[PDB]
């Protein structure tokens, strides 16, 4: 409350180091369907269904560029590209496995590097 604070985490490494997670996530092999956003003309359904589209190249602009006030909101963007995998792709199938496989790896290097 006011004048009552925790001891100051330092988040001053935060930036460089969700970058570094962000650049093991692009260079994954089960990238390819997160790293350009959907081709909201090509891809029926796609533009009415998926309220909020997110990809890991509108999150590398968005980080490069002071959009990201902390390391929380970072994370947010990251499941959201889960998150509508999850709600736009069926389970079995080459993407859906490819999300799930993408949200398993990015939770433990969020977990390890920050918890």
């Amino acid at each position: 409350s006011m004048s009552v604070k925790k001891p100051k985490r330092d988040d001053s490494k935060d930036l460089a180091l969700c970058s570094m997670i962000l650049t093991e996530m692009e260079t994954h092999e089960d990238a390819w369907p997160f790293l350009l956003p959907v081709n909201l003309k090509l891809v029926p359904g796609y533009k009415k269904v998926i309220k909020k589209p997110m990809d890991f190249s509108t999150i590398r602009e968005k980080l490069s560029s002071g959009q990201y006030p902390n390391l929380e909101t970072f994370a947010l963007d990251v499941r959201l590209v889960f998150d509508n995998c999850e709600t736009f792709n069926e389970d079995d199938s080459d993407i859906g496995r490819a999300g799930h496989n993408m949200r398993k790896y990015f939770e433990k290097k969020w977990t390890d590097t920050f918890k």
